[PDB]
This record gives structure tokens, sequence and C-alpha cells, in this order.
């Protein structure tokens, strides 16, 4: 169809904008240091003229899978970034050094300088971001034969962000919006995620990540408190009702491919997931004049969460993007079962889509299961057509589109918008990202316990790096 025209055209538009993003060499952002990722080229109103360590490490882990799937062209970005880190790690700032809680500073300036303004800091889930990028391609250096940049330049990077996690997990902090200081759930759920493919990469290097393994169970076993019994709470010690799309963000940015619908990790086709998915979309049905008229079963714009006020409270390009990714992650892994179950817990969120929805297991083969998922693909193709409908017509995507006319507001060509086009549009086309570990990670302790582990903190330097040849 033409959506599927449009997503090809753009996916290229994507890839294009992100580079125009990434110093220093970058079009869009002259000024920014080598390997250095800026959120927006918007210097003023609002000026998003910074790095910040989440938004990098989300954009890294993307074109961290594009080039392990043949997009060998990106890897000198890729090294740049990790160059860059070394520096960044060291930069004395607000939020402290390198082994007194400096990680955690959520921007920086783009010449590496620290940003010394008051700002909503600590945010924790920066540190586990840039692990998580940094390991997927120290795993491709492992396979490729470039053991000692592996061993010798990502290892000891990643340490010290593992760390970090490990020491502060159980400590409040700022949430992804930057604006709840609390205890949230993205956060807690990529912190998991960053110990447990830690401890792997460690041993894969010869090396150890006690404190990865001390860890990791308590972050889960933390982690099942945030399920209300209908949906999960974005936050502790905030008086919102809770429906947030960093929900949503937490589960894609967590899916595992080889995971099955498992609740204690809220992946993706989990009945928990798919609850919380209706509860949180339902959110904007009624506030935005832009859903007026839609039924139940039809994609909506979709926002942070309903009582956002930044610019007035409007849908995100990628707070729709990832209603519509969770949903293609989830018949990824129906189909890879051969089968998908209907429980008391997801029941609303089937029924909505296909009105004959009664729980059961219903095989691949079944009449059920086939209604059922082309309900779920065309609903989640619903979600896309509406960022397709507002984007500018070159492609440009911003940070926000008007919750009455769709009008593009806040920061222009916002990197992570670019980041998040691209991941939808790879699960549409089956395209997953490796596996973190999260089938041997769902076990849940029977008791919790409020505490952390000290790891290790040292000063890495990149003194070069070897003639890596990429191909394939
Ligand atoms: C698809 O097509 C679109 C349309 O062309 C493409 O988007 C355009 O992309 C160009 C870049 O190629 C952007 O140019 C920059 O513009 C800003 C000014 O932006 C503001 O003003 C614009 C014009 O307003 C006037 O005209 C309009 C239309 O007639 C009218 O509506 C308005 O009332 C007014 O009369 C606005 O259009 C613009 O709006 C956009 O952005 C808003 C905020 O993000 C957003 O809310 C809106 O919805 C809208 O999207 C906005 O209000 C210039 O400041 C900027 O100039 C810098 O960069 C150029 C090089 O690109 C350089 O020559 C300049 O010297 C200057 O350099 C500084 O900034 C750079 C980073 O931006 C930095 O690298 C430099 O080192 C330097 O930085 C230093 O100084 C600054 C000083 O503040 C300091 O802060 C730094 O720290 C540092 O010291 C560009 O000229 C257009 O804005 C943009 N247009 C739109 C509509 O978005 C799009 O890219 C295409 N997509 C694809 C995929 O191809
Ligand atoms: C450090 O780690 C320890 C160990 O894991 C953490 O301790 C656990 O903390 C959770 C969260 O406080 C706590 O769960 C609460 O248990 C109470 C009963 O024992 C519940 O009454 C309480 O209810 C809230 O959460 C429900 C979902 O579980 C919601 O349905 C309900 O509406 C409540 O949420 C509202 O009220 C809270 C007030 O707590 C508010 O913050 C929310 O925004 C919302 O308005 C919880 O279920 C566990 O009992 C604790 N476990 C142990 C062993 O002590 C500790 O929190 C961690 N600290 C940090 C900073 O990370
Ligand atoms: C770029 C971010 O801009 C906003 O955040 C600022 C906000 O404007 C300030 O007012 C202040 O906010 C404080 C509140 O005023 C106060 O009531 C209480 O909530 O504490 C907060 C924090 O001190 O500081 C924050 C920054 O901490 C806006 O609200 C944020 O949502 C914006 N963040 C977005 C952009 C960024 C880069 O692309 C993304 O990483 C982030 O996920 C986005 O949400
Ligand atoms: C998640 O991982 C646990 C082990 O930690 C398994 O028991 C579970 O079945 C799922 O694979
Ligand atoms: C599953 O595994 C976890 C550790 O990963 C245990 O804490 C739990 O008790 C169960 O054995
Ligand atoms: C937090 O608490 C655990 C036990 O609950 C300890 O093992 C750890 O050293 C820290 O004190
Ligand atoms: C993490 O915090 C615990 C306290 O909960 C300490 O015991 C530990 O040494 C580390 O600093
Ligand atoms: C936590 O504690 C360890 C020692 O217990 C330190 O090495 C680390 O830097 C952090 O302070
Ligand atoms: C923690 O452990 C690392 C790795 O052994 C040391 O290099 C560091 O100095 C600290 O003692
Ligand atoms: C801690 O570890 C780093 C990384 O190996 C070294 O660069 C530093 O000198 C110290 O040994
Ligand atoms: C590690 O930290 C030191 C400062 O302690 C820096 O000089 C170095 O560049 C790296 O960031
Ligand atoms: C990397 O190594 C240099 C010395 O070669 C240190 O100065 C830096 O702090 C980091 O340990
Ligand atoms: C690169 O190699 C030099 C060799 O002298 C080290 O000093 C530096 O710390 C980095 O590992």
């Amino acid at each position: 169809a033409t959506l599927d025209s449009w997503l090809s055209n753009e996916a290229t538009v994507a890839r294009t904008a992100i580079l125009n993003n990434i110093g220093a060499d970058g079009a869009w952002v002259s000024g920014a240091d080598s390997g250095i990722v800026v959120a927006s080229p918007s210097t003023d109103n609002p000026d998003y003229f910074y790095t910040w360590t989440r938004d990098s490490g989300l954009v890294i882990k993307t074109l961290v899978d594009l080039f392990r799937n043949g997009d060998t062209d990106l890897l000198s970005t890729i090294e740049h970034y990790i160059s860059s880190q070394a520096i960044i790690q060291g930069v004395s700032n607000p939020s402290g050094d390198l082994s007194s809680g400096g990680l955690g500073e959520p921007k920086f300036n783009v010449d590496e300088t620290a940003y010394t303004g008051s700002w909503g800091r600590p945010q924790r889930d920066g540190p586990a971001l840039r692990a998580t990028a940094m390991i997927g391609f120290g795993q491709w250096l492992l396979d490729n034969g470039y053991t000692s940049a592996a061993t010798e330049i990502v290892w000891p990077l990643v340490r010290n962000d593992l760390s970090y996690v490990a020491q502060y997990w159980n400590q409040t902090g700022y949430d992804l919006w930057e604006e709840v200081n609390g205890s949230s759930f993205f956060t807690i759920a990529v912190q998991h995620r960053a110990l447990v493919e830690g401890s792997a990469f460690a041993t894969a290097v010869g090396s150890s990540c006690s404190w990865c393994d001390s860890q990791a169970p308590q972050i889960l076993c933390y982690l099942q408190s945030f399920w209300t019994g209908s949906y999960i709470l974005a936050n502790f010690d905030s008086s919102r009702s809770g429906k947030d799309t960093n929900t949503l963000l937490g589960s894609i940015h967590t899916f595992d491919p080889e995971a099955g619908c498992d609740d204690s990790t809220f992946q993706p086709c989990s009945p928990r997931a798919l609850a919380n998915h209706k509860e949180v979309v339902d959110s904007f049905r009624s506030i935005y004049t832009l859903n007026d008229g839609l039924s139940d079963s039809e994609a909506v714009a979709v926002g942070r969460y309903p009582e956002d006020s930044y610019y007035n409270g409007n849908p995100w390009f990628l707070c729709t993007l990832a209603a519509a990714e969770q949903l293609y992650d989830a018949l990824y892994q129906w189909d890879k079962q051969g089968s998908l179950e209907i429980t008391d817990v997801s029941l609303d969120f089937f029924k909505a889509l296909y009105s004959g929805a009664a729980t059961g297991t219903y095989s691949s083969s079944s009449s059920t299961y086939s209604s059922i998922v082309s309900a779920v693909k065309t609903f989640a193709d619903g979600f896309v057509s509406i960022v397709e409908t507002h984007a500018a017509s070159n492609g440009s995507l911003s940070e926000q589109f008007d919750k009455s006319d769709g009008d593009e507001l806040s920061a222009r060509d916002l990197t992570w918008s670019y980041a998040a086009l691209l991941t939808a549009n790879n699960r549409r086309n089956s395209v997953v990202p490796p596996s973190w570990g999260e089938t041997s990670a769902s076990s849940v302790p029977g008791t919790c316990a409020a505490t952390s582990a000290s790891g290790t903190y040292s000063s890495v330097t990149v003194t070069s790096w070897p003639s890596i040849v990429a191909t394939g």
C-alpha cells in the first residue's frame, strides 16, 4: 500500500537525518565534537543543542543493529561514539566525577564540556542505555576477531556504567521525561537488562561482573511492584495516574526475540504488557481533538502521559511509534511460538479489536488466531499511518505534533524520532535485535531486598582503533 512505500522512503530519510545530527561532520550540527549525537539542531525555542546520554544511547543501539545487519558504512560513526564516551565518562559535572556519581548526569554540551545549570539530575537510565549500546558492538567485535578492541576499549567503558547501575539502582532520581523525582519503570527495566547482558559480555571477554550477578535478580524483584493489577505504574512518588508511554518504551527496549510472553519481564506479548497497552493508549482518546470520532478498534495519536502540559501536552511521534512497535514485537513472538493465549488480564485488549475474543489458547492454524493477528496488524499499521499523515512533506519528524491540527511543534528533526521510526519499521518487517538473555533472567526471587553492590571504576583512554574492516 502507500504506507509500505512511504516507510521504505522514510527509512532512508531517517538514516540520513540521524547522521546529519552526529559530530563532527554532521551537516546540521557543526560545533559538535566527534561521535557526539545531538538531540536536535534546534538552538532556540527549544534549545535541544546538547547531547543527552539517553538519546545518544538509544540512537547508537539502533545504528549498531543496522550495522550488524549489513549497513557497514556506519562503522566509523560507532567508533567515534565510543571514543567520545571514554572522554565524557571522566568529565567532572554537577552529578559528580567518574567514581562519585558523574555517570548519572543527563546531558552535556556538544563540545564535551559539562552543562552546569539546573536540570533534573541524576537520570539513572543513561548508564544502562549506554552500556547496552556498547555491548552490542562489543559482541560484533568478538564475533569478528577484533578481540583486543572488545577487551581493552569496550569492556572497560561498559564496566564503569555497570558499576554505576549496581550501586545506585535502589535510589530515587529523575525519570526519562526529566520531570519526576522518584523511581521509574522504564529506568528499572533497562537497568535490569543492562546488568544481565553485561554479565554475559564480561564472561565473554574473560572477566567477570559479580555486581551484575548479585543485583540483577533484586532489580527484577523490585520491578514486579510496578504492576497495579490493571496497568503498569510509570513512577512511584508521583501524584499522576501513572499511565504513561514510559511503560511501552520499557517493554519495546527490553524486548528479547527469544522470550515468551513473560509477565515478570513485561515482554511485548505478556498479558500485563497487553493490558497496559490498552490502558495507556485509551488515556489519549478523549484529550486530543485530533482523535475525535475514532472508535476503540482504531489507532489514535499517542502522547507521553495524559497529565502532560509540556507545550500544552501533545502527541509525540516516538510515542505513537512505540504503540505500533510493541504490537509488531507481539506479532513476531506469537508467530515464533506458534500460538497466542488470551487470559482474563489481556481479554479487554483483544475484545476491543476482535469482539468474539474469549480466554483460551489459539494455535497459529486456527481461525481465531488468523482473525486476531490480522486485526492486530491493522491496528499497529494505524499508528504508523498517523505518523505518516503528520510528517513534513520531505520526511522531517519533530518531537511533537499538535493535539488539534497535527502541525509539527517543539524541537525540529529530533534524532530520537528518526531512531523510533527505524526500529518500528524493522519490527514491522520482522527484523529483530539480538537477544539479551531474558530466558535465563526472568526468575523472581522469593523475597526482595533494598540493597546495592559497589563495582569498580577506572578511567579509559582510547589510544587508537584497530583497522577494522566490516563486510557483509
Ligand atoms: C525538510 O525541509 C525543512 C524546510 O527547509 C528542513 O528544515 C529546515 O532546516 C534548516 C536547516 O537546513 C533550518 O535552518 C535553521 O533555521 C534556524 C532558525 O530556525 C527558526 O527560524 C526559522 C525561520 O523562521 C522564520 O521563517 C519562517 C518561514 O518563513 C516563519 O514561519 C517564521 O515565523 C520566521 O519568519 C523557522 O522555520 C524555525 O522553525 C523550525 O524550528 C522550530 C524549533 O525547533 C520548530 O518548532 C518549528 O516547527 C520549525 O521546524 C525556527 O523557528 C537557524 O538558527 C539555523 O541557523 C544555524 O544553522 C545554520 C546551518 O544549518 C548556520 O548557517 C547558522 O549560522 C546557524 O548556526 C548555529 O546553529 C547551528 C545549529 O542549528 C550550529 O551548528 C552552528 O554552529 C551555530 O550554532 C552556534 O550559534 C547558536 C546561536 O543560537 C548557539 O545556540 C550555538 O550554541 C552555537 O554557538 C538554520 O538556518 C530551518 O529552521 C528548518 N525549517 C523548518 C521549517 O524546520 C528540514 O531539515 C528538511 N528535512 C530533511 C530530512 O531534509
Ligand atoms: C529499593 O528496593 C526496595 C526493595 O524492592 C523497594 O521496596 C519496595 O517498594 C515498593 C514500592 O513502594 C513496595 O510496594 C508497595 O507495597 C505496599 C504494600 O506493602 C503497597 O501499598 C504499595 O502500593 C503502591 O503500589 C501499587 C503497585 O504495587 C499501586 O497499585 C498502589 O496504587 C500504590 O501506588 C501509589 O502509592 C505509592 C506509595 O507507595 C506512590 O508512590 C505511587 O505513586 C502511587 O500513588 C506498593 O505496592 C514494596 O513493598 C517494597 N518492598 C520491600 C521488600 O520493602 C524500594 O521501594 C526501593 N527504593 C527505591 C528508591 O528504589
Ligand atoms: C528538554 C526537557 O525540557 C523540559 O524539562 C525541563 C523543564 O523545562 C524545567 O522546568 C525543569 O523541570 C522541573 C519542573 O519545573 C518541576 O516542576 C519538577 O518537575 O522538576 C523538573 C526538573 O527539575 O527541568 C526540566 C529538565 O529536568 C521538559 O519538561 C522535558 O520533558 C524535556 N525532555 C525531553 C527532551 C530530551 C532530549 O531529546 C529527552 O531525552 C527527554 O526524554 C524528553 O522528555
Ligand atoms: C525467564 O527466565 C527464567 C529463568 O531465570 C525462566 O525460568 C523463565 O521460564 C523465563 O525463561
Ligand atoms: C529463579 O532464579 C532467580 C535468580 O535468577 C532466583 O532468585 C529465584 O529464586 C529462582 O530460583
Ligand atoms: C544490600 O543488602 C544485601 C542483603 O539484603 C547485601 O548482600 C548487600 O551487601 C547490601 O548490604
Ligand atoms: C550500595 O548501597 C548499600 C546500601 O543499601 C551499601 O551497603 C553498599 O555498600 C553500596 O554502597
Ligand atoms: C563502591 O565501593 C567500592 C568498594 O567497596 C568502590 O571501589 C567503588 O568505587 C564504590 O565506591
Ligand atoms: C576496581 O576494580 C578494577 C578492576 O579490577 C580496578 O582496576 C579498579 O582500580 C578498582 O580497584
Ligand atoms: C583502571 O582500568 C582502566 C581500563 O583498563 C585503565 O585505563 C586504568 O589505568 C586503570 O587500570
Ligand atoms: C577517564 O577519566 C579521566 C579523569 O579521571 C579522564 O582524564 C580520562 O579522559 C577518562 O575520561
Ligand atoms: C587512560 O590512560 C591515560 C594514560 O595513558 C590516563 O591519563 C587516563 O586517565 C586514562 O586512565
Ligand atoms: C592506549 O595505549 C597506551 C600505550 O602507552 C596507553 O598508555 C593508554 O592508556 C591506552 O591504553
